[PDB]
């Protein structure tokens, strides 16, 4: 048997604007696309057995002209940084998201690099080889998804979720 | 260092009419008492290293006069069954709360048995060997508090929350 209890993880999406974080959103929690406030969103998973309740945040798109500010990384355990695979500009930027959570989230947080909108295959700019080197280079989980044809959006949660639940318990056995 | 999550428990309060179920409530999460809508209320507080979201349910007042429906039980981690230390209805009703966790609520909640009202010493009917004695004999925590005077009341919702998060823990290494 199992006891009756949640896990409580503030999850943020950053990235730069256009690349689909809030599709990612509504695709995820509400199984809804637009082509061209909402603060956050909550869905509930089952990680391992256990139950998870995931807050993600996303951005009023305030990061097409400013910065992002301190108190939207405060309390978050993991992160996905979004890039377009049709926009080399959107994965050259990934550093500069890198810096923004060495600089304002927690030292520990992990971090998942999301490669939006993988339907744009003719358009494709960033190959999935140099992001997925990348990503294993700086230690960051991976993969690629489309919010507009559903594909890897809920691997995509589902993936950083475990990964943090796992990672927190092995580090529980101290 | 410790990664940034919370757990998120569900307790009841339970208990006769008139035991001070409510102002334990008031105590413990506002710090207020009344002599002779408000749903639930939920303190955040530190469990052995870890943060722990307690969200503390009361009743309305209708358990006066009939039985506490079941979707009050529903997803309760930890239960407070309360007497008054000053009544002995209030005491020998205990086995009919022990029925009623039994009827709707998990089948492996954590239960405490709460001896409220510890100021009126001059009107003391349960000696407290007696309920301590029966607590032990039911595999329930026990402690005596005061919501007036405050008097064990962080006491006997810290040591809920200590046992739930430890025999979890403890049920987690299978
Ligand atoms: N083709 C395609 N377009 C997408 C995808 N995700 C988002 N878009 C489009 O990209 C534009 C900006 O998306 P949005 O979610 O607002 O990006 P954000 O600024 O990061 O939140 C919208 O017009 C979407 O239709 C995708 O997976 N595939
Ligand atoms: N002397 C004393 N009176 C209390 C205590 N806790 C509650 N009361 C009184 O008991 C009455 C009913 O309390 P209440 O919280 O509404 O009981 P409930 O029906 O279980 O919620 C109120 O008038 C309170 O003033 C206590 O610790 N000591
Ligand atoms: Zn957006
Ligand atoms: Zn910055
Ligand atoms: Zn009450
Ligand atoms: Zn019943």
């Amino acid at each position: 048997y199992s006891y009756d209890y949640e896990y409580l993880y503030k999850i943020v999406l950053i990235g730069d604007s256009g690349v689909g974080k809030s599709n990612l959103l509504s695709r995820f929690t509400r199984d809804e696309f637009n082509l061209e406030g909402v603060e956050f969103a909550t869905r509930t998973l089952e990680i391992d057995g256990k139950r998870v309740k995931a807050q993600i945040w996303d951005t009023a798109g305030q990061e097409r002209y400013r910065a992002i500010t301190s108190a939207y990384y405060r309390g978050a355990v993991g992160a996905l940084i979004v890039y377009d695979i049709a926009k080399t500009e959107s994965y050259e930027s990934v550093s500069r998201w890198l810096k923004e959570l060495k600089e304002h989230a927690d030292a520990n947080i992990i971090i998942e690099l999301v490669g939006n909108k993988s339907d744009l295959d003719h358009l494709r700019a960033v190959p999935t080889e140099e992001a997925k080197n990348f990503a294993m280079e700086n230690n960051l989980l991976f993969t690629e998804a489309s919010a507009l044809s559903s594909d890897n959006v809920d691997l995509s949660f589902h993936q950083l979720l475990k990964n943090i639940y796992e990672m927190i318990s092995k580090h529980q056995l101290e």
